């Protein structure tokens, strides 16, 4: 598993729960073509987005989707999600853990790359 | 005056200086449409961007280009740049500043909404 | 104007004012002793900490009282509060920033040394 | 095991390996007594700091030795250490990740804390 997403709760210091996520890739005509989707888990985490195989070099967003989960907590946040883009597997095939840190106004995000 | 944004660089402890910012609003036809864009200053700061008149309610997305700035400091960068996607909603008199702190691999960004 | 800290409220989306800050400078018995303190005003800045003269190289601690902050907001914190532990060291002309970003259960710092 | 720490290099864009972290607890005089200590492994984590038998209610400080990882890999950075003041067992035994993300002249802490 190449890519997985781990989502937190800055407010309730707790992993985010059922927060739905999008990938997208760019396609030759420069639009985002859907990738993958899945929601977050128990642990705040989302595995089995992809394969090694379909996992090639190009142009990734993740979006996370930040205004559904705020507003299913009663909360009325700021952002529309939080969004990710990156190239992949520019330099050969690697593992991605893309990390978001979610407040009402705020968002923080890491990526952890190992070989 | 109603959109500031700021950026700061985590690695040289210091504004990011001369990094490019683009602003989309988002049209009737569901697609992303120039709004404004322009430069951060020497104090990491893009003022000028809009006035109260064009900045009307809707949906808004704020694309720093952080992959440049890293590449014109020599820095291995991993975002293609850092996005803000945001409603805008009038409530009174509100100015927003978008602030993002960037490092290779991460970035964190807040909205201050103040009267 | 050698030293200012900034306090910013990542669920509000607002400076956090009124917000307790204590500076220390370690002893040469190697002791934290109190240098200056006060609290942010309606910017969340807080400015006149300390003077040219007075902010020599040396060792500093300053601490930001996010519980109490929490506390008069009615939402549960997990820190006592936030501390940033720095060298101050000459090297030309220099002012230091140090911004803190709150939430409930995370904190952000970031400092922004000028010339 | 009810306390874990972890730690994220935000430049490299990996686990922070071999870093240094100090576990103290508030004693009766107000003063910092050590609780516990160790080293991340080789994907940013630290575990078995303590055990539910002597991790009781208490004030606890985690000091996360930054400027030693940052100096170890040829930088210069701005912070002696990331410091976690916090609470714990307040109301009942939980398990506590403390995690820290980490750049030259910033760092982001946050808590999980689970039942
Ligand atoms: C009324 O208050 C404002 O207009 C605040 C605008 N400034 C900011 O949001 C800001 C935000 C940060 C900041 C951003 C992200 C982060 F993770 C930590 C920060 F301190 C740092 C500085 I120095 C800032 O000035
Ligand atoms: C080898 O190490 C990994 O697989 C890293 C995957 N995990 C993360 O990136 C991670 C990242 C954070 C984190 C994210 C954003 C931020 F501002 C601070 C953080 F600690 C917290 C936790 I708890 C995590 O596990």
């Amino acid at each position: 598993c190449p890519l997985m997403v781990k989502v937190l709760d800055a407010v309730r210091g707790s992993p985010a729960i059922n927060v739905a996520v999008h990938v997208f890739r760019k396609a030759a005509d420069d639009t985002w073509e859907p990738f993958a989707s899945g929601k977050t888990s128990e642990s705040g985490e989302l595995h089995g987005l992809t394969t090694e195989e379909e996992f090639v070099e190009g142009i990734y967003k993740v979006e996370i989707d930040t205004k559904s989960y705020w507003k299913a907590l009663g909360i009325s946040p700021f952002h529309e999600h939080a969004e990710v883009v990156f190239t992949a597997n520019d330099s050969g095939p690697r593992r991605y853990t893309i990390a978001a840190l979610l407040s009402p106004y705020s968002y923080s995000t890491t990526a952890v790359v190992t070989n």
